[PDB]
């Protein structure tokens, strides 16, 4: 209706948005994760990462250490604003963060960190609170 955002993650390692707005008068904020396609999490797998524009390449490079078993990303990693479960294919996740975490001003890059293919880079966006 106004604090939240639909987005699929397809066989194609396609997002459906590359940017997403979160108005300042939401207390909280929802992302609604889906993957239309067929294949599965361990052949192409996604999930959603927010993190600040600046906290990306970080976030994807220690990620990349904790490896697979925790879906790229460093276990709770202070860098990480909000993120979904990985998902594949007929598979669905919902996260909700404080808009609070959140301010005016600041580049924000939601992603997807799971290896999921040649295009798994382009599964990126920007967030803005406005
Ligand atoms: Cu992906
Ligand atoms: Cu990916």
């Amino acid at each position: 209706a106004e604090c939240s955002v639909d987005i699929q993650g397809n066989d194609q390692m396609q997002f459906n948005t590359n940017a997403i707005t979160v108005d300042k008068s939401c207390k909280q904020f929802t992302v609604n994760l889906s993957h239309p396609g067929n294949l599965p999490k361990n052949v192409m797998g996604h999930n959603w990462v927010l993190s600040t524009a600046a906290d990306m390449q970080g976030v994807v490079t220690d990620g990349m250490a904790s490896g697979l078993d925790k879906d790229y990303l460093k276990p709770d990693d202070s860098r990480v604003i909000a993120h979904t479960k990985l998902i594949g294919s007929g598979e669905k996740d919902s996260v909700t963060f404080d808009v609070s975490k959140l301010k005016e001003g600041e580049q924000y890059m939601f992603f997807c960190s799971e290896l999921c293919g040649i295009n798994h880079a382009l599964m990126k966006g920007t967030l803005t609170l406005k």
